[PDB]
């Protein structure tokens, strides 16, 4: 019955045999609970989106090998089918490699156990584990395919894989045939680079079809010519037409203006071009799923993206201008929209202090540490996110300071140092790589070390993480290690157990909401004055990453779901260099919800 | 065991042997949907209050002589013990008779069987009617008095009696032994009247607490040497202590500076005065349950009544102004307030006329008319509320307009007139008792009239309604009425009969229906319904009578619409009952049409 192609002939594709065009936006189900998904959707289908496009993140539904994660926010079939539900035509994304700002771009870091594997290549390790995950994810994916009666009507191979250093042909070639065992001769494949003839060298093969991306800056005309190139006929396809951008901690917040993208995209639309606007909602990257760039630089929590719908999923004044826009080529739904939730500002909740996390190893590590002559990396002690405490006992007198050092830059990402429990200061990748340290011979030496998120792009994605390389005290290698895994997450669920620098500590404390009241709880923001950097739970809910003494992002937000009435709400931080709590005053001591976000603070 | 009393010696109240003193607000229960019961007695203990004041409205309970409801919105037991939840004592108003801008002053049309009953008095059946009620009522609020471990700390008997022409103190006398008896002798019972001698003398009785009211524009002095001259010991209260006023239909909505209502408020408290805001939260006169004043004016269905809560229950700078001088007294709660509700504009909805009124009569009245060769009122033909269709023939040519006439100004209120189907106009209580009618002999002359709300206060609260005095044409009296009483709430609830039961234009229905998505956490929202085009009449939605509508008038253009009668996927259903002119006659569909709006106008020129 249901059919979709490329008819080459009308530089088009034919959906039942009808000319068709896509006007798409990204939307992560990762980045969005799934509380907001039918709320985002609809959302995207009234600005006048007929598809949305979207990326599979592999390490997020393949957490260890042949343990799979697709229940509630990780359903992934639910999403799609709710798309169609809405309306909706799907451009599916599955990868295996994604990018997206977002951990190791979507490779699982187990990958790493074998340590020399070459990612997104032929390498036979990496192949056959990626036949695995193709065969337990596309077999899910072929009943969702346009023809079979779901909304998917397209499908990405790999991502930007012309910008990559391999340029292995084989690994396309695999993947190509892989993704036609499982989803059939008729679906369109295709693969996205950038919009010139040096990305699409490595990254465009014989059948798939090619497509671009590019955003406002780019002569759209040009951008397009390249993409006509590699496919003399057929749509012309802008894959990810840049609404805005990524962010960096410490770098200003990005944002592009809505005239800019209005412009652009009515000249794309005019062309007669399918295009996906990236992103429509950028959404949030919780608990540790941000990526980074190289050199090493880590996205922060928020994926607002300055995208036409706001981290918190609000109607922008970009938005309504890119409905314009679309309006202008289609008739959009009519009806109000779906609002902009409400937000509240629950203020100011005083914390205390629960335990240091060197008083909690016992619950933290309750399986007991890994004794190792050198240090050991994240994977090889079985730790893909969050902390690692690297323990050894000082070798020498520092009565004077000493000079505590990774020659090779090998702290991935960042060390909090402690000497018999005094605090040293930090040790940081590729910025400070010395740190002078003073103890009694004998001093118990701890240093946290904090994965800041895997690399996403470039050759360096395989980022193993912890203490890489040796560390030397006084120019001699520190030998001797007890390694404990710190099982954050469990943690902070029984409240550990119990159910100028400070020595990292969880801080906890309480807030209420009342019953029988129909609009609360509601969304809100929660802001860190006086804190420096940490981690941030709401109920057992790992909300991600703070660090104000950095920016621009200052507030984290907080989705309302996670709130309750009938019991009191707990809030869980970890701070790793400086807590406002050794004061006499126990008010400093304390978060802030307020109800606007602040991501672009200067 | 618990303990509220009167402390003479020490001009105080005592709660469990310590000095109290109150600092309430009013909120009527029968005002709020019950949805929205917890959201506003929260904002009222936010504020610092540490009691509410409430009347019970006789007739929102006991519709017919021995038929109940205390039920869902009408809980008024479940309403107390939400307030005693919250932390929060209760003033209780229990009438029997309450004024509020409330149809009748509470008051059960059917006391008006009995043409010449004397309410509020001694007359043996307004007696026998009200300790029928009381003992309905008052073992129901037994549990919740103070003393036995509820919130009730005050009842008052009757209200400002002294304003009301009869000054029968045995009616006052019999009130007192009957609360009493099913209250018991503990209970401090008290009276609220105006702060001045000539209203003391005749509400103010011996065992009772003498209280005063007055607002801002009352020198606090000599309101309270007034209640003294009545309590030389005992607390200083005023009982209610107006924040704003009442309005009625085609005058400005009535404001009081918040400035104002703070400075008074402090130079009360700072006597040491025990106080009632009147109104806290006004909320709303939904269906047909508004008042009215003599000479005859209809107050509105709005009760917002300037009120530090707006009527859809809003945070306002007057509630933040009075929490801060309230803070000046007494420590007020900690943590953030729960906030004013979003609001969504829904946009337009078209409607489509379904059928008159006349077309509607056997689904309206499926018993059948009363013949009368008179008119009978609305008590007469046992209908409360609403509307009734008056009908006769025309016993004479009429081709030359002919005055029809109550020539004793006995349309009680409005009458909308049809001769065979033709509109002719208006006839209205007091404004306009003749129009002149056409159409041929024997031709079907109907008037619809609306009970626009029973008077509430003054001499003449013994308001029937209908046709209460005889129509005449050209001078001669109108003979053989057929009177049909409508259930426009039965009919309107089943489609006009539709969904079966498991210039002018004539008066009609007109319905329309909108949806709303579902899974959408924040959808739907209070919304509030503007009638652009339109004149006079009624709405409903899902069945829910949402009161009267005027922007002929004003000053109120829009109605509360509250979110929980709202749903999802399945279509919501508005229901129009125009009596006017409708904006439905051209082939532009799009003017028959009503706007959900997220911003009241109450407050209109
Ligand atoms: C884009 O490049 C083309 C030539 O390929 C040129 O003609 C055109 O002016 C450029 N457009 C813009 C907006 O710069
Ligand atoms: C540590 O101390 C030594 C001697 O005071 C000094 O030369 C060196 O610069 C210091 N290094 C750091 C990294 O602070
Ligand atoms: C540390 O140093 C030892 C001895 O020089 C060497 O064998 C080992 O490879 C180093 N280990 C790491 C993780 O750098
Ligand atoms: C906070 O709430 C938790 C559970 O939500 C409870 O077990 C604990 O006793 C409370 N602690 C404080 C300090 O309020
Ligand atoms: C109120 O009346 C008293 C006399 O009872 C007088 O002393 C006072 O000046 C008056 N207050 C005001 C504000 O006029
Ligand atoms: C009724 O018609 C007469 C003419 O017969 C006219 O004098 C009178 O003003 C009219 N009355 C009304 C109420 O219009
Ligand atoms: C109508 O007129 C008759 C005859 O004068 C009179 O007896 C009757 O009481 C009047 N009825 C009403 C309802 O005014
Ligand atoms: C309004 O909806 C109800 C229920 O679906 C239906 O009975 C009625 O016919 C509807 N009217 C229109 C015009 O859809
Ligand atoms: O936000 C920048 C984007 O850049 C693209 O080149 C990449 O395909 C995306 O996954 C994302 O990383
Ligand atoms: O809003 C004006 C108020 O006036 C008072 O005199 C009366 O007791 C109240 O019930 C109410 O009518
Ligand atoms: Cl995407
Ligand atoms: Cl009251």
């Amino acid at each position: 019955q249901r059919m979709f192609e490329i008819d080459y002939s009308r530089d088009s594709f034919l959906k039942d045999g009808q000319p068709f065009r896509y006007i798409s936006g990204s939307i992560h189900y990762s980045r969005v609970p799934r509380f907001y998904w039918k709320d985002r959707l609809l959302k995207m289908k009234m600005a006048g989106l007929n598809a949305i496009q979207t990326y599979v993140p592999w390490n997020f539904h393949e957490p260890w090998p042949g343990q799979y994660q697709f229940s509630e926010d990780h359903d992934v079939e639910y999403f799609l089918r709710l798309a169609h539900e809405l309306g909706l035509l799907v451009i599916l994304r599955p990868g295996p490699y994604i990018c997206a700002e977002w951990e190791m771009g979507g490779l699982p870091a187990w990958l790493l156990e074998k340590e020399s594997i070459l990612l997104r290549s032929s390498d036979p390790d990496y192949l056959a584990a990626v036949d695995k995950w193709l065969g337990v994810l596309l077999p899910k994916m072929k009943p969702l395919l346009y023809q079979n009666g779901g909304p998917v009507i397209t499908v990405q191979v790999e991502n930007e894989y012309g910008s990559y250093f391999a340029c292995d042909f084989d690994y396309l070639r695999f993947l190509q045939k892989r993704f036609r065992h499982h989803l059939g001769d008729d679906v369109v494949l295709f693969t996205t680079d950038g919009a010139h003839k040096t990305f699409l060298k490595c990254g465009a093969l014989q059948g798939l079809y090619t497509t671009v991306d590019f955003g406002t800056g780019s002569n759209i005309t040009d951008a397009f010519l390249s993409q006509r190139k590699c496919e003399p006929k057929g749509p012309l396809i802008n894959s990810e037409f840049y609404t805005g951008w990524l962010d960096h901690w410490g770098q200003p917040h990005s944002t592009i203006k809505t005239e800019a993208v209005a412009s652009s995209l009515y000249d794309i639309l005019a062309r007669g071009a399918s295009v996906n606007l990236y992103m429509f909602i950028g959404g949030t990257n919780f608990a540790y799923w941000n990526g980074a760039n190289s050199p090493y630089a880590a996205q922060p929590t928020s994926y607002d993206y300055d995208a036409p719908l706001s981290e918190a999923g609000d109607l922008t004044e970009k938005y309504f201008a890119l409905r314009n826009i679309i309006q202008k080529f289609e008739k959009v739904p009519e009806g109000p929209i779906p609002p902009s939730t409400p937000k509240f500002a629950y203020g100011k909740v005083t914390l205390e202090k629960l335990k240091t996390v060197g008083a909690a190893l016992d619950i933290l590590c309750p399986s007991g540490p890994i004794k190792s002559l050198y240090p050991l990396t994240f994977i090889q002690v079985k730790q893909h996110y969050g902390f690692v405490l690297y323990r050894t006992t000082l070798p020498q007198d520092c009565s004077n300071p000493a000079p505590l050092s990774s020659p090779l830059n090998g702290v991935h990402d960042r060390a909090y140092v402690a000497v018999d429990g005094i605090p040293q200061g930090v040790l940081e990748r590729n910025n400070v790589i010395t740190l002078n340290i003073t103890g009694k011979a004998g001093a118990t030496l701890d240093l946290l070390v904090e994965n800041m998120g895997r690399v996403n792009y470039g050759a360096y994605i395989n980022d193993f993480k912890g203490l890489v390389s040796n560390l030397t005290l006084s120019s001699n290698i520190l030998t001797d290690w007890t390694i404990f895994p710190l099982d954050t997450e469990d943690a902070v669920r029984s409240h550990l157990g119990g159910w100028n620098y400070t020595l990292p500590a969880f801080y906890m404390g309480n807030f209420s909401i009342p019953s029988g009241i129909p609009d609360l709880p509601q969304d809100t923001f929660i802001q860190f004055p006086g804190w420096t950097k940490g981690q941030v739970w709401i109920n057992g809910f790992n909300l991600g990453r703070y660090w104000p003494a950095r920016g621009p992002q200052l507030t984290l937000f907080v989705p309302q779901h996670i709130l309750m009435t009938s019991a009191p709400n707990t809030i869980t931080v970890l701070e790793l260099e400086w807590a406002p709590c050794s004061s006499d005053d126990p008010e400093l001591c304390a978060v802030t919800f307020v109800d606007r976000p602040v991501i672009g603070s200067s």
